[PDB]
């Protein structure tokens, strides 16, 4: 008798989830902003405080979408005026707060258009890039040093990252990276001076009377890629009158040969810098340890400090080699590799000795490394039930790698089977945060005693709401394909018949370790379609998903569009002849690679789906950008890898889109799979004399995120589904 | 039990229009391509003979789309490698071939990408366009002489149109004008160094890793317009190591104010031309007749020879002011200008007196002026019957205009009632074109006797294959309107049954100055969607439309998107109430301005309409170019109609969209109407929140015309028609 889950409600957010986001700033207290409010908590005594009134965000131009405390708390960062650029970058203004004369400094402020900015670890230093160059300011109110001078539009980039290295590299537009105590201050300058430019329309609110052209230097599969080097800024010299003192730190020999990208910066003590860098193809990785030497002011490295890493089968790490942690002294680290079996375990390694020693193994993987002391190691992996979609806590002895104790499996076994953490300084204290498969659930906890300090959010709210509608449920199992088991996942319609036949939608990523299945806790469309349209909806990782071994990932190596398409048919196959399952209407969707996979699915001829929903699709290889492709496919050239790149395009299979109903969407826009990918695609359908539809969002980039198109794209996709599967 | 004309038919031409296309070059002689094969005919015994063999083209590179033979017979030109730009220009590679020794010229050849030739009015000279710059060749053989220096991509053009000129007011790519015995070549010099660029993105092919931009000089209403020079150039003195003798002739002081345009030219003898010069504002021309002074080469003007027309209810002439016909001595020409009632009629001018008297009166209007001997004047006019969208020839005494007798009329008067006419020189025979209602006819006549000599084309292969296939009817008639008669038509499907109720398409135009109700036989995709699917396809001219006299015309000055929109409203509305209408299946769609008109009425929420299609559609008038816009318009600024413009955009009327099916169509490199207009128009349709369709067409001009495209967009089409009808 109750409601079900609308459409409505789905794109109004009506059913609120909510978080827990609070900042460490020290062992045992933490920051949380609570109704404009930032209050200061306690780990021990669970006691709070204010630290600043709701009451002076006020008047500071307009919304403070957010702040950043020094970490001496002298002083507060107020950030506004926010605009967006790509997935991570973006442009603000800054005002500084003095905490103590609890004024606001006035003089000497931050530039507009500000890049990044970011305190030193301690004291209250600051660092920010303007226009493509970094500069310093020792004090908040003092005029502030310029650091480089070659910033450059498009160029040039010093302190930040040039599109591709934010997209593939770092997933971070920074480039800057102080030393623990402030004295020197890293970065990483970008040289776009030879990459071609990506050009497309920008209309711009309906006044502009001319559309203006949008160009950034983006290096598509085998194009020429962006150069870059590396500095260590010595900060203790900086003044008006004094020149800078930098070094120069290069990449290995090894690495020197040819193309090659920094993909990893870390410090290990105030004279001990860890750099990661991998080679063009990506198959080849190296870390080097440099050391400062306090009477040349160089920082030098050797042959013993540095670690290899090879893949023979594919490429490195998951989408970047994995990062090392470093214990206090820096005389050793931990981090993970491929260990024999082709699982993902964590090594320890000996900064300078080239052998490791495994402290994990299994059928199953090390998700990533989250605190370090020097008696254990906390860490991330998906071994509890042997289900590689779900996500736990648990901590090692470093003195005995057989004690390890799972501290999360057991708090909540049926509501919390996917789980982060954020341990404090030092890890005494650290938040748990279980994202499903039921309700969201923050809680923190102790090291010491393991015990459940207390429940920060629960959703009780939430909770209320949803016994008052008709939630459709997610049943997670496996199949079989060629010897190996694979999982997937069903949301099932409200009151499920297993008798009746329901229509089936695919909902597809499939790229290379990738994972659609697991057990996250989501309100999406696809609650919609299950529980308003009883539609079912399943999702299935197949050779080239990730976090199961590199056997099943590398399955894909130089050859994407082949084994994961044909797995998302076979295992849909399987799907359809479960009775319950109306094989006269089956769909498939996909965004990105997903709406990759979903063409080459639907370009298959395989009889098996009616129709299907692509949006932003990658439609040829050559199309997308060098770091990520070339990745797995090598170069698009006759002596490498040319053959499967042409074989591979959707293109290439436009015949069989005459047996099907297609939707194909894309932001014109689109900074990441450029427009000219779905523009290319309908040219070879016009071409076939196949029938399809398309739409256009105007000025909408990869996300097609804005509040309006988001609404009206789910909307126009509801109406093709129904359309397709005769439903009312 | 027939067929039915299927859109398989349509499509592929399956059923082929013949006609006849021949070139005058004498009085009496003419040349016709036949089988590949050139054949010069004689008009009056009616003998022909081969002029150059069809085994002549066989080597020239490959396809020969084009000859032109020069007038002293002795040289032939080929043109080949044709690659098409805007609506009228295209640049291409010229062979010349002397029909003497019937060799092919292999020294100092014509450049590759020439963009204009021609030869002179008499001999074997040739003018013509490359890289922006004229050049002049008096022999085939010998080096051709540069005649300008100052060509310039997308700044400068020597001899050629830039975009507007080309689409807008010369309706050709041509800027040059060779005098009567080749004396002097005059041409028009434009200047866009201040004309904004229009950008958008070409694909290319599949191969092309980067789009590439294509940039163009476009102005858009209100922006800065190009420049012009007239220059009038000696070709007596050229010679490689002399200069160029060229005189410059600028606009009379009553233009020279403000911005202007030069829109026509006409040389009256070799001493003597005339030169038609509009404001800006286009509600002021006049031509000025410069005669040549023998004693300083100059080309000198007076105010007796100048000739104003002036609009105070709107613009000058139709889409431009008509041109004027001079006699042979050039004392006097004869000019369609609009009367005293507001219709077009012919009036004869005395070059050195600004009084004229009309020889042509009436509630009718003549089209154009298309032969003059100094005995008779032959027109062509809307008169027979009273219907404005027929057309036929007319002959009028000079020396008494009581005396005017209708040559087309009663040829056959079911058959034919839309006739052009092409004489020869000193008009004493003409090619006789019938387009419609019946099978396109072609016959050849004498001035003398105005028998028929013979039937050159009349389709009888065409008539075979249409008896055997269910052709649908189309009927024209009236309707009244705020007390005015207008004209409407309608393609009835085969075997019309007035009983039953069929869906209706409403095939609008409605631009200023239009015509969508003629008598034009026409196989078209109303002709299936009538014949095989029973649908109504009709159209209405009402207010705004052309050839009904000024007063109608005017009725939308400097108010578009009122008027014509609601016109086309209220007679669908009758249209409706016609018992053999279905009210609840009613389309409306159009192409460009049909486009613009289409999206108005489909926002007006009239309720009259379901579905309707836009096809490159205009959606906002500052987005349009300059001379169109304007013309009708006014500028977009507060002290003008700015007003105006901002209430008849599209967008305004968006919510209304919620009511209707919309399918918005456009081509991504349509260098017209931009895909702006459209990416506009469907953003502010998705802010709105209102649903639609939409398709986009990669790299298809204004056109949309490609063999693939042409056929993807029609079958496109007709299944969001049959969608909307709920037809099988
Ligand atoms: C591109 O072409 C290759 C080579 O023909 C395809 O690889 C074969 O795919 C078939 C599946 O139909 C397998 O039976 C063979 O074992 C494969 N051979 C190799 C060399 O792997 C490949 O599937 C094609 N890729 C795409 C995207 O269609
Ligand atoms: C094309 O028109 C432009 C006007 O914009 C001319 O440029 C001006 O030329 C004069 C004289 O040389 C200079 O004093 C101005 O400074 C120029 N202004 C601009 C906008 O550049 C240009 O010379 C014209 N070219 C031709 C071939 O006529
Ligand atoms: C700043 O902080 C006060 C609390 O100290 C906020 O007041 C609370 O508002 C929530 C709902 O918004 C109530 O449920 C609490 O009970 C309120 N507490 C109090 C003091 O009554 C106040 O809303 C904040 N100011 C702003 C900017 O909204
Ligand atoms: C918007 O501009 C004017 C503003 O009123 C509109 O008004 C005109 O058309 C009406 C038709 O409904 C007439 O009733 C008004 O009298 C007439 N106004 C004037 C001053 O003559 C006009 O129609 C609108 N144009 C568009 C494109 O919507
Ligand atoms: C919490 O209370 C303790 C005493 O139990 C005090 O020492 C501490 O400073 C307080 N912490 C907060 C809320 O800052
Ligand atoms: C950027 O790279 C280009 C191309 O190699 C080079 O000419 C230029 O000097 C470099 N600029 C800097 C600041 O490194
Ligand atoms: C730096 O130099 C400027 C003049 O160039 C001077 O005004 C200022 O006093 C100097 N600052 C220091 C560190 O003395
Ligand atoms: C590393 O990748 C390159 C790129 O093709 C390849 O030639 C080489 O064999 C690879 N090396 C390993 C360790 O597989
Ligand atoms: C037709 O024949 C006549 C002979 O009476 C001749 O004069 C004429 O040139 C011929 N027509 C042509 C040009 O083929
Ligand atoms: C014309 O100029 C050319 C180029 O300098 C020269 O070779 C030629 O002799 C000149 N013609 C004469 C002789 O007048
Ligand atoms: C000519 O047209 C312009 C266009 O705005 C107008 O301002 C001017 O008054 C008009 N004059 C006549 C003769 O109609
Ligand atoms: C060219 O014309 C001749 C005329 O005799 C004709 O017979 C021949 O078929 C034609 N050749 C072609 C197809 O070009
Ligand atoms: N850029 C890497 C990703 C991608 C791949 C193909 C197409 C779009 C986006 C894959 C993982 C995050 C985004
Ligand atoms: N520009 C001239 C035309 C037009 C008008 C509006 C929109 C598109 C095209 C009007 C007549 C021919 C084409």
């Amino acid at each position: 008798s109750r409601r079900t889950y609308t459409l409505t409600d789905y794109l109004k957010s009506t059913f609120r989830v909510k978080f827990y986001t609070l900042q460490w700033i020290s062992d045992h207290e933490y920051l949380y902003k609570q109704e404009n409010n930032i209050l200061l908590f306690n780990a021990e005594y669970g006691n709070s405080s204010i630290f600043l009134e709701n009451s002076t965000f006020d008047e500071l131009g307009y919304s403070t979408n957010d702040y950043s405390v020094s970490p001496d708390r002298q002083f507060i960062l107020f950030e506004y005026n926010y605009v967006k650029q790509w997935r991570h970058s973006y442009t603000a203004s800054y005002d500084i707060y003095d905490l103590n004369k609890r004024q606001l400094i006035t003089e000497e402020r931050i530039p507009n258009n500000t890049q990044w900015i970011t305190w030193s670890p301690v004291g209250h230093k600051l660092a920010y890039v303007w226009n493509n160059d970094i500069y310093v300011k020792n004090e908040p109110n003092l005029s502030s040093q310029r650091i480089t001078w070659t910033g450059k539009e498009n160029v040039i980039y010093n302190g930040v990252t040039d599109w591709v290295y934010e997209e593939e590299v770092f997933s971070a537009y920074s480039a800057l990276w102080w030393s623990p105590n402030g004295t020197f201050l890293a970065y990483a300058q970008f040289n776009d001076t030879e990459v071609p430019l990506i050009e497309y329309s920008f209309y711009s609110d309906e006044s502009l009377q001319y559309p203006k052209t949008v160009r950034i230097p983006y290096p598509k599969a085998g194009a020429e890629n962006p150069t870059v080097k590396f500095f260590v800024v010595d900060t203790r010299t900086l003044s008006p009158n004094a020149s800078v003192t930098s070094y120069q730190i290069v990449p290995p020999a090894s690495v020197l040969i040819g193309d090659h990208y920094l993909c990893g910066v870390t410090w290990v003590t105030e004279e001990r810098i860890s750099l990661q860098w991998i080679r063009r193809a990506q198959n080849y990785s190296i870390i080097d340890i440099c050391d400062y030497d306090e009477s040349t002011g160089r920082w030098i490295s050797s042959v013993a400090r540095q670690h290899i890493e090879i893949s023979t089968t594919g490429w490195v790490g998951r989408f970047r080699p994995a990062e090392p942690h470093f214990t206090s002294d820096g005389n050793s680290f931990y981090k993970i590799i491929s260990n024999e079996e082709g699982y993902k375990h964590i090594c320890h390694f000996q900064t300078d000795k080239s052998n490791c020693t495994f402290i994990t193994k299994g059928a199953w993987e090390v998700i990533g490394i989250e605190a370090l002391t020097s008696d254990y190691l906390y860490y991330i992996s998906n071994e509890h039930k042997g289900m590689p979609g779900g996500r736990n806590l648990y901590r090692i002895q470093l003195n005995d790698y057989t004690k390890v104790t799972c501290l999360s499996c057991e708090l909540n076994p049926e509501r919390c089977q996917y789980y982060s953490a954020s341990f404090s300084n030092k890890a005494k204290y650290y938040q748990l945060r279980c994202f499903g498969p039921g309700l969201p659930l923050y809680t923190l906890h102790s090291s010491s005693s393991d015990k459940e300090l207390r429940v920060l959010e629960d959703n009780s709210a939430l909770d209320k709401m949803l016994q008052d509608v008709q939630m459709p449920s997610k049943k997670l199992d496996v199949i079989n394909l060629h010897g190996t088991k694979f999982w997937y996942q069903m949301i099932l319609p409200p009151h499920f018949d297993k008798s009746k036949k329901y229509p089936l939608l695919i909902e597809v990523y499939a790229g290379p370790c990738s994972q659609k299945v697991d057990t996250v806790f989501r309100l999406s469309w696809a609650t919609y379609l299950a529980s308003t349209e009883n539609i079912i909806v399943a999702s299935f990782d197949g050779r080239g998903s990730g976090y199961q071994g590199d056997k099943i990932m590398h399955a894909i190596n130089r050859r994407l569009g082949t084994f994961e398409v044909e797995d998302q048919i076979e295992a849909t196959r399987q799907f359809s002849k479960m009775g319950f399952v109306d094989d006269k209407r089956i769909a498939i969707w996909g965004w990105s690679y997903g709406g990759y996979v979903t063409s080459m699915v639907l370009g298959a001829g395989s009889g098996v789906f009616k129709c299907g929903i692509a949006v932003a699709p990658v439609s040829k290889w050559e199309y997308y950008d060098s770091v990520y492709t070339e990745r797995y496919m090598g170069l698009p050239t006759p002596e490498d890898n040319l053959d499967y790149y042409r074989n591979s395009t959707v293109m290439s299979r436009a015949e069989n889109f005459k047996q099907v109903e297609y939707l194909l969407i894309h932001g014109t826009a689109d900074d990441n799979v450029h427009f000219q990918q779905s523009a290319q695609l309908s040219k070879a359908l016009v071409d076939a004399g196949v029938d399809f539809q398309t739409m256009w969002y105007t000025d909408e980039d990869h996300g097609i995120a804005s509040n309006m198109a988001h609404q009206h794209i789910y909307t126009h996709m509801s109406h093709f589904l129904k359309q397709c599967f005769s439903l009312p």
